[PDB]
């Protein structure tokens, strides 16, 4: 699957600057493929062999493909990933006016590496809540244009820059967006009002509150001498969202398949949705003990400039296939049964597979295997992954969704 | 003057990833406007009204517009800038093969800020010297494609990351360009030999040596909510080269005008060229003491996130015009006469002008005014300047080239 | 409201030295309003228009108003607060007899500020479990009288006292209660036995175990030149409990309303109670996704003597209204929809509203808005809040409970 798979990823990442936009993008694909949307507030609706999806807070999405087999006989095959990434979010009273500039105060979301955010052309996107015609409403907004930058202090006025300093997020991260005339008031909510007009044809009476992320206007791209790598924001964790969605949509077989993409993994929806697909009593527990969750988030590749940060025996290579993550050591994480099963699926699929244990010096109750695609620069504004690995992941996720018996 | 000057800047930066490429791009524009090349190795016959340029080492360039009066009487009007910028250069035996990767060893050129170089899509460009058909030759090469990246270490594996660490250039900076093998051999010279074929049709007996810089594939761009800023690598000092050239080519009047763009700022040609424009004896000193040099670098704008790093009285603004830079501790730097003359040309041109001396706790013999366009993130891989400043500098350098005479 | 409201608070604080006493004070008010206690051990027979409350461990309480529309169509309006505060609790073998005194060993509960506990007139209260007539029983006890003090070491014997020292909880906090005329054994359980007699007229065979907090005998009070402030212990979080209860008892409309006042916030009852209010299966998830929780905890006012400890843009004022708390790094916390809904509710009730994110350098699945009354000196033994703010919160919580539409 190429190449086409990698251009698909690049398009998905571009359409998905934010968990909201990721979720909307997953949704449009689910709907083009015949999946029907359920609202949790309504009575469902639900039919053996139906394909459905449900969202929560417009930022988390569960897709459900019911098969022929009873879950009380065959369980579910669940794939889990997450729609959020570390980033910079605009504060609720954000306007900072100094030395002729307008800046926006930000809060750090997740474990963001701060340095990489400097000297990048940033735009802004996310959810805005407002009142129009007596109604409380929300829409998504994406400025698209490069409107913000967080410049570094020049080396000439910060000479031990390369010796390193403790980056103060409060002081140092606020992006510059404009210059103000001598002259003039700053109103960020008025700018969101203008953006609602331009993007949706809507005129808000009052803009109330928002969840708006800065993001890099540089698109993801295949890089390297033989196109071995992909570079881009949000590879952790939209690459897995995309892989999982692609495997669900192409899935063969008779199994009950679930794709769970949740928000806030960088900080009950699944349980609550699964309990609604089941008769109650002992059904939930019987279904779950026959099920398996493949929990897909990125792993660290052994980095050649920082090799000793890895276990010599457990250094995953980019383009070396999914990594089974061991920490034995957490409750419902990889164990011998789930690791073994996954490992056998890889060999059946002719996909190489790696191992990684989190190095010796540095809830529904479903069995799980924790897996990751090897990744460098995790939590930077621009990460690096293998250009062969999306294909490997989609293939092994497809095999999982069609798999007959678990361990 | 609007988009056109800024778009012209963006095109010039994109054609000029290296001092060699900058020189070649200035030479092509000068030839298109009728300037002819003088070879330093040969006798020159130079006339009143002539338009010439001369290069040295293919990385430095002086353009000469002779007016109707001898420089012995009317002097020269010189604008100085530089073709080089801080960057990373490939070492002469650079292949590093570890953890399945091919990396290239690099040296830091100039006072580069290291951090901003991480997680960027890099290409490579510069001079290659080789033997073809027993002839020693050189050409320029630019791979164009993003073939390299210097990944950050993931936050998970470098958790104090945001608290700063002294980046080790020898260990941390070598870019990844490919995956090998095994036991595939790596030969960078062979790779240059292929690029010589692909780009120039040239076969090459042996590739001997090279001067190659990594550079960002992301183009420069107008950014900001009201398009107030320009972001790009090499704004220091290519912005000034371009302004000077645009001023030289368009300047009214008939003065003796010189544009000097030299390599190895950031670390005799001028004197040796200008001597050859004059008769023997005392002519040189006479013309020089009637001349004035505007030495155009970039200045630090007062940064709103780091504002107390400037003098409170001498904080220049992006888009507030050229800055006259004072340093009494020189050389032949700005003095009252040269600063006065510049300040008066600005007022006549209706261009605003600023001043700047450093915080008080931080040779031909030609009189000089040291000026700069205000700039943030000097010596990063991506700096920021004002989108109105280019027009301002071109106007005033234009008035300067048209001046008779001196303060 | 007034004035009455503030005296009502002062009285509630006085009757509520412990989570057990706060719970019994809420219970008594709820019974006098006609709400009826449901026992979690029993099957419930629950009716539209009902009026109920349930306690667990005698220290958490949930009050329920059932309206005539089903929660499946209209959701619940929940307000959450907590009955506990940081304090010093008596150890299980606590008698310390030294230098002629009797002291009681203490445990620190919550993140209490130590310094403020010194040089205060303390009493003692809480739950005593004992055997009387062979049977195992609990009662609440409150000594009322100032029986304990934790004195500072004098300046003369601690001359660097004002330069700060690390207060050791084990050694420095044990309060003095008496002098032993030795004599003379020290038996705390006997003392507790005498208090049971004095306060309840029961005679106890043996005192087994207890949960006893020291607390300040100084009543809460209106302070300030214009009576702008309220000072007293436990304003975090008994102000919110009080305001919630007042809002619930006076709420207009007939919506489904919950007041949840839980123990141990400072360190499943809600979920387990809500399920019993609904039919089987899908009713729970439907009701919840239609519900909203206003989670009411004190927030930090910007302190004029320590202002830079706030974001200069998000520095909430005492008497400036409830504060909407934003922290994007929490799963079911304020979001743009719940913030916006609450912001508009305040504007519609004519109540001023503020926002707070922290400085950037510093589970039933219900949607939530986290709010707080601006406060100084949490969690001292004596905190400070605005004397207008209780009125603001009671109004806005009234409007929420009377609100048909939820975000």
């Amino acid at each position: 699957m190429r190449a086409e798979l990698n251009q698909g990823l690049i398009d998905f990442l571009k359409a998905s600057p934010t968990p909201f936009h990721a979720t909307a993008s997953l949704a449009r694909r689910l709907e083009a493929a015949g999946y029907r949307r359920l609202d949790e507030r309504d009575a469902w609706h639900t039919e053996t062999g139906g394909r459905y999806y449900v969202t929560r807070n417009d930022s988390s999405l569960i897709a459900i493909r019911l098969g022929r087999r009873s879950p009380l006989e065959s369980g579910f095959r669940l794939v889990g990933a997450h729609t959020d990434s570390p980033c910079l979010r605009v504060k609720p009273n954000p306007e900072i006016a100094r030395n002729g500039f307008l800046q926006l105060g930000v809060e750090v979301y997740g474990g963001a590496l701060f340095a990489p955010w400097f000297d990048r052309d940033l735009s802004l996107a996310g959810r805005v809540t407002f009142r129009a015609n007596g109604k409380l409403e929300s829409r998504l907004v994406d400025f698209r244009k490069a409107i913000a930058v967080i410049p570094n202090l020049a080396i000439h006025l910060n000479r031990a820059a390369n010796e390193g300093w403790p980056i103060n997020a409060q002081n140092e991260l606020p992006p510059i967006i404009a210059q103000l005339a001598p002259g003039e008031a700053a109103d960020f909510r008025l700018l969101l009002d203008e953006q609602l007009l331009r993007e949706h044809g809507i005129t808000a009476d009052v803009v109330l509150d928002y969840e708006l992320s800065f993001y890099d206007t540089q698109s993801a791209a295949v890089v390297g001498l033989n196109d071995e790598f992909i570079a881009g924001a949000r590879l952790a964790n939209l690459l897995s969202c995309h892989a999982g969605l692609e495997a669900l949509l192409n899935a063969e077989g008779d199994e009950n398949c679930i794709l769970v993409c949740t928000d806030h993994e960088e900080v009950p929806f699944l349980e609550q949705v699964l309990r609604r697909l089941l008769p109650e009593g002992d059904a939930f527990s019987r279904a779950i003990q026959r099920s398996l969750l493949v929990s897909a988030d990125n792993a660290h590749g052994v980095h050649p400039n920082y090799a000793d940060r890895h276990d010599a025996n457990h250094g995953p290579a980019l383009n070396g296939g999914p990594v089974i993550k061991i920490n034995s050591n957490q409750r419902y994480a990889t164990n011998s049964e789930t690791a073994g099963f996954f490992r056998h699926l890889c060999q059946d699929s002719e996909v190489p597979v790696q191992s990684f244990v989190t190095r010796s010096d540095m809830q529904v109750g479903v069995r799980t295997v924790d897996i990751g695609l090897p990744t460098f620069a995790m939590h930077s504004i621009r990460e690096l992954a293998g250009s062969h690995d999306l294909a490997h992941l989609v293939k092994v996720l497809g095999a999982f969704y069609a798999s007959s018996e678990l361990p």
